[PDB]
């Protein structure tokens, strides 16, 4: 699976540096996919900082087997509604939020985890869409701006 691959490279970077504060095989899009993500991702987080506030907090987030068990909420959410790149960022946009909070609570060792489940989610459930899309190339064109 090159399409699986190639998310989960983006999608782990995108919550390792988000949390850490630093930076770290189809060259020339995941370069621009991960600037993309930088920048709208960034943006929804900001923009939508107190819904996001609540959700982790609702989610209550103390330990690794609080990580787990958030696929099954986290399925709930993303796969309730329609397909487009904007629920796709927000969705990973959380993930970095997430991450963020792993950090915190010294639990950056589930953050790998956490793109893991992220990112199986997002290729396992929407593949075809993506494919359709020419995966990363059509994110990166959908924000262009
Ligand atoms: O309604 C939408 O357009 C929408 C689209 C996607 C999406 C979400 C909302 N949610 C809920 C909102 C309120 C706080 C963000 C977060 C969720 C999710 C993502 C990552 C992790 Cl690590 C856990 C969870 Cl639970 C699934 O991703």
């Amino acid at each position: 699976d090159e399409l699986y691959r190639q998310s989960l490279e983006i999608i782990s970077r995108y919550l390792r540096e988000q949390a850490t504060g630093a930076k770290d095989r189809s060259g020339a899009t995941s370069r621009k996919a991960l600037e993309t993500l930088r920048r709208v991702g960034d943006g929804v987080q900001r923009n939508h900082e107190t819904a996001f506030q609540g959700m982790l907090r609702k989610l209550d987030i103390k330990n690794e087997d609080d990580v787990k068990s958030l696929s099954r909420v986290m399925i709930h959410v993303f796969s309730d509604g329609v397909t487009n790149w904007g629920r796709i960022v927000t969705l990973i946009s959380f993930g970095a939020f997430v991450a963020k909070h792993l950090k915190t609570i010294n639990q950056e060792s589930c953050i790998e985890p956490l793109a893991e489940s992220i990112t199986d989610v997002l290729v396992r459930t929407k593949r075809d869409w993506l494919v359709k899309q020419r995966g990363w190339d059509g994110f990166v064109e959908f924000f262009h701006v």
